[PDB]
């Protein structure tokens, strides 16, 4: 089997990006932001608490006549960012793209922290790290994919994701019209159920490329590059009048400024995001600094390659018995 899905940004900024999701019987279609870094599905339901919902569609157990509670199951997650949900669990029929998997576990979300009620555009996660992630207790379970992968046609999926424009995730098959030149495929390591891989260096706008090893996690639900200080310092220096603002949260520069490429290494090849992409516009409305797309990943303890830099590609997510990624310019 295969399955492919359109997935949108949910703002001009390419905050995020929401991917129509088909779950119970009949289908209850929410839209879900599909998290290479983590390895939930949950979502807004009828379980959530109502002062913590504000506009997003929600999952109806009672009305899908295919769920079933999973009993005692519960979870609760938290995200880099600082925000997090909780709840229990059902097992129902899901669908993406028209790839269908029974019996996934979706969790019902009975509370949610602000940052997600504020956002009317997001449904729930669709998590596509590794199962190891899965927050569920007492049993743990299973990703979407890792339910799939068995009867997919190839155990991959892949992450298209646009520049200011909709994108596409595949599941189970490399659509070969949808990148340029070829796939790098390089090594991932499990240890922390991420997609961890090394790149192998950077540079900055036309400037050479420095060779060095960077750790780093490939994660779909992380907006911004998050990079270390060195190479971000380099990056910015490179932008007249852009500085680190502790008040800010990161680095800003003039939005009057044209920014430079930023370049990142997968083997002997090379992945070029345009300087547009690292652009996310005035701090607040109508001012004249504006945020940076590429921030140290400093007291993160990681890098992550996020949206910034997967968005310049098209992104294999090899599920294979030795997973790898793979990457290639589009």
């Amino acid at each position: 089997s295969t399955g492919s899905a359109t997935t949108t940004p949910i703002d001009s900024l390419d905050d995020a990006y929401i991917t129509p999701v088909q779950i119970g019987t009949p289908a209850q279609t929410l839209n879900l932001d599909f998290d290479t870094g983590s390895s939930d599905l949950w979502v807004f339901s009828s379980e959530t608490t109502a002062s913590e919902v504000d506009g997003q569609t929600i999952y109806t157990p009672s009305k899908s006549t295919t769920a079933k509670l999973l009993s005692g199951a519960t979870w609760s997650i938290s995200y880099g960012d600082g925000s997090s949900s909780s709840g229990d669990v059902y097992t129902d029929t899901v669908s993406v793209g028209g790839l269908t998997v029974t019996g996934q576990a979706v969790e019902s979300a009975k509370k949610v922290s602000s940052s997600f009620t504020e956002d009317s555009t997001i449904d729930g996660l669709l998590g596509l790290a590794f199962s190891t992630l899965n927050t569920v207790s007492p049993t743990q379970q299973k990703t979407f994919f890792d339910n799939a992968k068995a009867s997919l046609d190839s155990p991959v999926f892949t992450a298209d994701l646009g520049y200011h424009a909709p994108g596409t995730y595949n599941f189970g098959f490399i659509d070969t019209t949808a990148y340029t030149g070829s796939i790098t495929y390089t090594a991932v390591s499990t240890k922390q159920g991420f997609w961890e891989w090394t790149s192998t260096g950077y540079a900055v706008g036309s400037g050479t490329f420095k060779s060095t090893s960077i750790d780093g996690i490939a994660d779909t639900g992380t907006t911004l590059l998050y990079l270390p200080a060195t190479v971000v310092s380099a990056y910015w220096a490179q932008v007249s009048g852009a500085k680190s603002s502790s008040s800010v949260g990161g680095y800003v520069f003039p939005c009057s400024a044209t920014l430079p490429s930023f370049t990142f290494g997968v083997g002997s090849a090379r992945i070029v995001i345009p300087g547009d992409y690292i652009d996310f516009g005035p701090i607040s409305t109508g001012s004249s600094s504006c945020f940076g797309g590429i921030q140290s990943s400093a007291g993160i303890g990681i890098n992550i390659f996020g949206d910034v830099a997967l968005k310049a590609a098209f992104v294999v997510f090899n599920g294979a018995t030795t997973p790898t990624l793979g990457f290639a310019s589009k």
